[PDB]
């Protein structure tokens, strides 16, 4: 298991403009488009992302390229945060995904505020930042998903991706 395995089997994997968890347009493997409710604004994000008239399907090659962009940009978002970089270089390689999984997810900014969680995973204390993390509305609407990345930080293991 790895941080794109992981990540394709939490996002899953779209050739057309379908409406995320949230309601906005993505694509791919958990591309976010636009917050617009428009589909017009979403299908020129789409363009200018894939650089051809895509009318709203695009290639496998394309989406794992949008992917390889995306988790890029997590790692980069949680280095260029100050909260979220001592917290990642604190880590072991396991968690490190776990919490690349969060920003890819939510965002740099919603995670670094999570400042009770963040000072638990990096004092190491794996139970009590469990269960400080299903305080969230992170955990509440996607359940599921927050499970098997909450699993992942107690337990610095991949199990909870095993059956999938
Ligand atoms: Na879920």
């Amino acid at each position: 298991m790895n941080i794109f395995e992981m990540l394709r089997i939490d996002e899953g994997l779209r050739l057309k403009i379908y409406k995320d968890t949230e309601g906005y347009y993505t694509i791919g493997i958990g591309h976010l488009l636009t917050k617009s409710p428009s589909l017009n604004a979403a299908k020129c994000e789409l363009d200018k992302a894939i650089g051809r008239n895509t009318n709203g399907v695009i290639t496998k090659d394309e989406a794992e390229k949008l992917f390889c962009q995306d988790v890029d940009a997590a790692v980069r978002g949680i280095l260029r945060n100050a909260k979220l970089k001592p917290v990642y270089d604190s880590l072991d390689c396991v968690r490190r995904a776990a919490l690349i999984n969060m920003v890819f997810q939510m965002g740099e900014t919603g995670v670094a505020g999570f400042c009770n969680s963040l000072r638990m995973l990096q004092q190491k204390r794996w139970d009590e930042a469990a269960v400080n993390l299903a305080k969230s509305r992170w955990y509440n609407q996607t359940p599921n998903r927050a499970k098997r990345v909450i699993t992942t930080f107690r337990t610095g293991t991949w199990d909870a991706y095993k059956n999938l």
